[PDB]
């Protein structure tokens, strides 16, 4: 149970890799919520496992946020629809994928006079859905977020061992 720290909320890493991913696409989100605890060392390392996921679904990213954006206003229910298969229960590889999608579709809603109403909507959907899928399969399942930290480090070195060869 250390999922269940003020330090660890999920809003802290969405909130986080929301104004990550869409300041990488040179945007800024001004509605996004503050972070009481301010930037953590798990939220930079899920900065590196959301761009590292990203660029391995690109292409089944861009297909989702089609899906996602195919109504103008965006329901829970639809969210569930398209981010069912995310990350192919709530395992590092789907959360870090739920995580990264929603970054990469915020950056796409950004500056749409349409769409950046929705962004936080998103963040909402995105933290809600984690929340629960963790809270009541982690425990029994044996992950956490040290567990995450040791799997992550694992995966940022071979990325860049990878992305250096």
């Amino acid at each position: 149970n250390d999922w269940e720290e003020p330090r660890l909320d999920i809003e802290g890493f969405v909130v986080d890799y929301f104004t990550h991913r869409i300041r990488q696409n040179g945007m800024e989100w001004f509605g996004a919520p503050g972070l009481p605890s301010g930037v953590q060392p798990e939220h930079e390392m899920m900065r590196v496992m959301g761009t590292i996921f990203e660029k391995k679904h690109a292409e089944n990213f861009e297909t989702f946020s089609e899906q996602l954006l195919a109504v103008p206003r965006i329901s829970f229910s639809l969210y569930q629809d398209v981010v069912r298969t995310v990350g192919n229960p709530m395992s590092y590889g789907r959360l870090i994928g739920l995580i990264s999608f929603g970054g990469f579709v915020a950056a796409k809603m950004m500056e749409s006079v349409e769409l950046q109403g929705q962004v936080r909507n998103l963040f909402v959907y995105t933290s809600l859905f984690i929340k629960t899928r963790i809270r009541n399969n982690w425990k029994e399942h044996n992950r956490s977020w040290d567990d995450f930290m040791t799997l992550g480090k694992q995966m940022k070195e071979d990325y860049e061992r990878a992305e250096a060869e």
